[PDB]
RNA sequence: UAGUCGCUGGGUAUAGACCCGAAACCGGGCGAUCUAUCCAUGAGCAGGUUGAAGGUUAGGUAACACUGACUGGAGGACCG
């Protein structure tokens, strides 16, 4: 549901090596933006299970990436959790 | 082959007709200061319990859900 401009400004805001789209932080930010964006769509369309499957897949991907990042570096983990405003 | 009109008595008819005695029917009125409903305007209900919805907060959820604590004061509720 994201746009080209939205993704570009997200990666610009969260890039860590001036051209890295694969670092955990960028992917986590993109997934969080998409999850937050799809909420209002699912507010109106409660009977759309087929898309909610993809939403759950994105949630699982974000969870796994956060777990890996926490396992690797605690400081970057805490910083990312702080900026994204999510519990854990 | 004598009837008529009085008077006095015994009967009869129509009248309450020897006297007392119903439950009832019909007509015009009087009553909702009792009581039954209703309408307007007032006032009365000591004292003590229980504790719904809701709210706040801390968790928790992708989000809605869902838990605890505090609060709150419902009811043809409870004891009197
Ligand atoms: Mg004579
Ligand atoms: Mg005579
Ligand atoms: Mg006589
Ligand atoms: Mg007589
Ligand atoms: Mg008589
Ligand atoms: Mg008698
Ligand atoms: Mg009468
Ligand atoms: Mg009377
Ligand atoms: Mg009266
Ligand atoms: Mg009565
Ligand atoms: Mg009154
Ligand atoms: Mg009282
Ligand atoms: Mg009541
Ligand atoms: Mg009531
Ligand atoms: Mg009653
Ligand atoms: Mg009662
Ligand atoms: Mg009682
Ligand atoms: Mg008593």
């Amino acid at each position: 549901a994201l746009s080209v401009e939205e993704k570009a400004q997200i990666v610009n805001e969260y890039k860590q090596a001036e051209g890295d789209t694969g670092s955990p932080e960028v992917q986590v930010a993109l997934l969080s933006a998409n999850i937050n964006k799809l909420q209002d769509h699912f507010k109106a369309n409660g009977k759309d299970h087929h898309s909610r499957r993809g939403l759950i897949r994105m949630v699982n991907q974000r969870r796994k990436l956060l777990d890996y990042l926490k396992g690797k570096d605690v400081s970057r983990y805490t910083a990312l959790i702080g900026r994204l405003g999510l519990r854990r």
